[PDB]
């Protein structure tokens, strides 16, 4: 009760070659092998002998290359240390082989191994309506939590969604096939947007899960916008009066005017509740777009929705974002976050 530890032992590390480079990790982690071949950024699957589960270990080897990199490393670590939710990738461990700040260079992050991203899942099977309900439900459950912490993903897409063989899903890699899921207001920066940029992305993902194909496969920014307007219709005058960029307003007004298409004619053979939900997600007016919390209560998710089991996050203090610091200062803050990490219970 009042007994304290007067010291602590560093784990024993070992070295090995993986992806043509040396990985140095605690002996806790065994049988490492690369996954994704660079797609997700130096990630190895491993067996965690402590928790007795398969883990994914991600190595950051250039985290402090510049001020921009160092601040991003700090941001990502603070975010990941904060996220504690079934549908958001969080941290089982974070470590460095360094024995002091002086020898600090590499950061390794450890999370539960999922085994695929949603892209791989879509390629390997046609998902049933039940799969789609469950996958989208989990994305929205994760987003409710993330948004409640005043965090926006900003780049939600199938490759940022980890899925396991039990159809469980977690959201990976917060932002800030690359443009197809992006909200229009952030594609051509109309305005200081809101959290529902992520809901637009969910709508695009859900559509693809239902049809088996990309909803708006644009070849560039302008083409992408044209594909969007063809479905949702050209925005009215008042929707224009709300966006700030004069360049944007001018261009879209030169385009041929189009009415909102009938969504039932696009998402054929889909559950009518699914279609109705898509109509609430895929709207241009971000002040009218459904929220994650509102979407969770939509009848489409009647089988999964449980208001008592859709938790929100603790407030997330981002005051560090307003600081302008040197590489060594961001690096020191990051080191502090590494050594102060408290692992989840067993
Ligand atoms: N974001 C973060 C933070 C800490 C540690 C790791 C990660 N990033 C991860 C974690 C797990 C997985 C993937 C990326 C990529 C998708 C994928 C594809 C293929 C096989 C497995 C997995 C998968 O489980």
């Amino acid at each position: 009760s009042h007994m304290l530890e007067m010291s602590q032992e560093r784990p024993t590390f070992y070295r090995q070659e993986l992806n043509k480079t040396i990985w140095e990790v605690p002996e806790r982690y065994q049988n490492l092998s690369p996954v994704g071949s660079g797609a997700y950024g130096s990630v190895c699957a491993a067996f965690d002998t402590k928790t007795g589960l398969r883990v994914a270990v991600k190595k950051l080897s250039r985290p402090f290359q510049s001020i921009i990199h160092a601040k991003r490393t700090y941001r990502e670590l603070r975010l990941l240390k904060h996220m504690k939710h079934e549908n958001v990738i969080g941290l089982l461990d974070v470590f460095t082989p360094a024995r002091s700040l002086e020898e600090f260079n590499d950061v390794y992050l450890v999370t539960h191994l999922m085994g695929a991203d949603l892209n791989n899942i879509v390629k390997c099977q046609k998902l049933t309506d039940d799969h789609v309900q469950f996958l989208i439900y989990q994305i929205l459950r994760g987003l409710k939590y993330i948004h409640s912490a005043d965090i926006i993903h900003r780049d939600l897409k199938p490759s940022n969604l980890a899925v396991n063989e039990d159809c469980e899903l977690k959201i990976l890699d917060f932002g800030l096939a690359t443009r197809w899921y992006r909200a229009p207001e952030i594609m051509l920066n109309w305005m200081h947007y809101n959290q529902t940029v992520d809901i637009w992305s969910v709508g695009c993902i859900m559509a693809e899960l239902l049809t088996g194909r990309t909803l708006f496969p644009g070849t560039d920014h302008i083409d992408q916008l044209k594909l969007i307007l063809r479905l949702v219709g050209t925005p009215g005058a008042e929707l224009l009066k709300k966006i700030s960029s004069e360049s944007a307003r001018n261009y879209i007004q030169s385009l041929t005017q189009m009415p909102k298409m009938n969504f039932a004619n696009v998402f054929i053979g889909a559950n009518p509740l699914a279609v109705d939900l898509l109509e609430k997600m895929l709207v241009l007016d971000s002040d009218k777009r459904i929220t994650a919390a509102q979407a969770l209560a939509h009848a489409y998710f009647a089988q999964y929705h449980d208001p008592d089991d859709e938790p929100v996050a603790d407030p997330y203090d981002q005051s560090f974002e307003s600081r302008d610091l040197l590489i060594d200062e961001w690096k020191s803050l990051t080191y502090d976050e590494v050594i102060s990490f408290v692992p989840p219970p067993l």
